[PDB]
């Protein structure tokens, strides 16, 4: 929880890039390569980094990536999770992993989302690509770039689409209930071991009979209105598929809470 002097941050590698980049650095004030490793995020967006840091300063959970401080143009310094993105990890260790492990990860993501809910924080971005793996036994939620704190008196706000709840698609509405819908897509992703051919984009594009890279918002809404949903992945226990279907109830108030999904996933693992 400190200001990291830029001169002491020794660049190791680029971890990711998007809309924005995350760099693996060694914080070496001594200058003898004994210092701890950190992940440094760097970028009209002064308002957005101000928004993101205010949220991250306030989160303290073993299931949410730890905010470590700042460095300087504002840079955000976070803990580094050595096993990287869940999407990469599941694809590389598929043969060595099992349904038990995916239930353990599902339970941990659900605990972090319960915590975010307790802070009236909407994550919005939740997807396997922003879940990070600390160790074989532990994952954490990352990417707070689109996160938002709800007002005290309003449980929603108005702002890829394959993780979004229908109200987000049709009315630009986001809430903790739309985060539950996205969590259902994450459960789907975990159970495919993040396989590219069965990704939410690949599967929804097949279901919609699309012959293009970019989906049509109107067609996805039509498919969802019909009651169509992502199928149960081959590796998927029937119990988990039922939980996904609940997260995907068309009305937000009819979706389960993370506090209700959580013990169920925990038990399936245990
Ligand atoms: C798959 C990319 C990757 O390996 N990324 C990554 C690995 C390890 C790690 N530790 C900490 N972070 C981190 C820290 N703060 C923010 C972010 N932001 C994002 C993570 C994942 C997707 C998008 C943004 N990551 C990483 C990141």
């Amino acid at each position: 929880p400190t200001i990291f002097e830029e001169r002491h941050l020794k660049y190791i590698s680029q971890l990711g890039k998007g809309n924005g980049s995350v760099e693996l650095c060694r914080y070496d004030p001594l200058g003898d390569n004994t210092g701890a490793l950190v992940a440094v995020k760097q970028l009209d967006q002064q308002r957005d980094f101000q928004r993101e840091i205010q949220i991250l300063k306030a989160l303290h959970s073993d299931f949410i990536v730890k905010y470590r401080g700042v460095s300087y143009s504002l840079r955000l310094v976070m803990e580094y999770l050595p096993s990287g993105c869940l999407r990469d990890f599941l694809q590389r260790h598929r043969a060595r992993l099992d349904a038990s492990r995916l239930l353990l990860y599902s339970s941990q993501i659900c605990k972090g989302m319960e915590y975010l809910g307790s802070r009236r924080c909407v994550h919005r971005a939740l997807a396997a690509r922003n879940i990070l793996v600390e160790s074989e036994a532990h994952v954490k939620i990352a990417d707070f770039g689109l996160a938002k704190l709800l007002p005290l008196d309003k449980d929603y706000y108005v702002v890829p689409i394959f993780w979004y709840a229908p109200e987000s698609l049709s009315d630009n509405i986001f809430s903790r209930q739309s985060d539950v819908w996205s969590f259902g897509v994450v459960l789907y992703e975990l159970f495919t071991y993040c396989d590219k051919s069965c990704s939410p984009s690949a599967e929804f594009l097949r279901m919609m009979g699309s012959e293009r890279d970019v989906p049509a918002l109107s067609r996805l809404l039509e498919l969802l209105e019909e009651g169509q949903r992502l199928p149960a992945p081959p590796a998927c226990p029937a119990e988990v598929h039922e939980l996904m279907k609940l997260c995907w109830a068309p009305s937000p108030q009819d979706r389960p809470s993370f506090s209700a999904l959580g013990p169920q996933l925990d038990m399936l693992w245990s």
